[PDB]
C-alpha cells in the first residue's frame, strides 16, 4: 500500500449534456501540468501510465467485475492491469486522476458495502447543469459553447477562455453541498488536492496514522 490514492472524479450528466466534452477539458488541463496526456479507458488497450484517465458513460448498474477493477485502480494498492491477453508486459498504474461521467442520477453497485467503496474513492461528485442559452434539443450547443470570451475573462487553467471553461455554458454542482465551479474552478480543486496528497506533511503525517 505504496500508492498514493488517485484524485477521482464523478459528473453526472444528461446524453446531451457535454459530459465528455467536460472530462476531456478537466483531463486535459490537468495531464498538462504533469506533462502528460489523457487515457480514455475502453470498457487496458493503448495504457501508457498517463496521468489523467477517464472512464466514460459508466452503467448505472456496475457488476462485480466493474467494482473490483474500479476499487483497485482508486487505492493505494500497487496494482498490475491485466495485459496478458494483449502479450503485453506488466507494468504498475500510476495515474493520478481518474474523471468518470455517467447519465445515471445514481450509480446502483451490487452490494450496499461495495456502494460504500464506490463513494469513498469518488472524492468529488458533481452534477452538470447546461445553461439554457447553450441547449438547443436538450443538446449543448458546441459551436457557442467553444466561441472564445472577450477581455473580461482570464483563465486560470487554460490558455484562452471559452463558455466551456467559465461557467457560462456549463456548471459543476457539489451533490452533497450544492456549492457551484466552473470547469476552470473544478480544474482548480483538483490539482489542490493532487497537491495535498503529495505533500511532504501529508505523506509524512502517514507514519502516524
Ligand atoms: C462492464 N460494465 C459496464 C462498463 C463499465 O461501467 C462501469 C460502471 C461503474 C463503475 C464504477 F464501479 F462505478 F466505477 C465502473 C465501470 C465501464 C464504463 C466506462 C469505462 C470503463 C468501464
Ligand atoms: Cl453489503
Ligand atoms: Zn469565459
Amino acid at each position: 500500500k505504496c500508492r498514493i490514492e488517485p484524485v477521482c472524479l464523478l459528473l453526472h450528466g444528461s446524453p446531451g449534456a457535454g459530459k465528455s466534452v467536460a472530462t476531456n477539458l478537466i483531463g486535459r488541463s490537468l495531464a498538462e501540468k504533469l506533462n502528460s496526456s489523457v487515457y480514455s479507458l475502453p470498457p487496458f488497450d493503448g495504457y501508457k501510465q498517463q496521468a489523467v484517465v477517464i472512464m466514460d458513460d459508466l452503467c448505472q448498474n456496475p457488476d462485480g467485475k466493474d467494482v473490483s477493477l474500479f476499487c483497485q485502480m482508486v487505492s493505494s494498492v500497487d496494482f498490475v492491469p491485466p495485459m496478458a491477453a494483449l502479450e503485453e508486459k506488466g507494468i504498475l498504474f500510476t495515474s493520478p486522476f481518474v474523471l468518470a461521467s455517467t447519465n445515471a442520477g445514481s450509480i446502483n453497485a451490487p452490494t450496499v458495502s461495495d456502494s460504500r467503496a464506490l463513494a469513498r474513492r469518488f472524492h468529488f461528485d458533481m452534477n452538470i447543469e447546461v445553461i439554457s442559452m447553450y441547449s438547443q434539443n436538450g443538446k449543448i450547443n458546441m459551436p457557442m459553447s467553444v466561441k472564445t470570451c472577450d477581455d473580461e475573462c482570464c483563465p486560470v487553467n487554460f490558455k484562452k477562455c471559452c463558455p466551456l471553461v467559465c461557467g457560462k455554458a456549463i456548471q459543476f454542482i457539489d451533490r452533497r453541498t450544492q456549492v457551484r465551479y466552473s470547469l476552470d474552478m473544478l480544474v482548480t480543486e483538483m490539482f489542490r488536492e493532487y497537491n495535498h496528497r503529495h505533500s511532504v506533511g501529508t505523506t509524512l503525517e502517514a507514519l502516524f496514522q
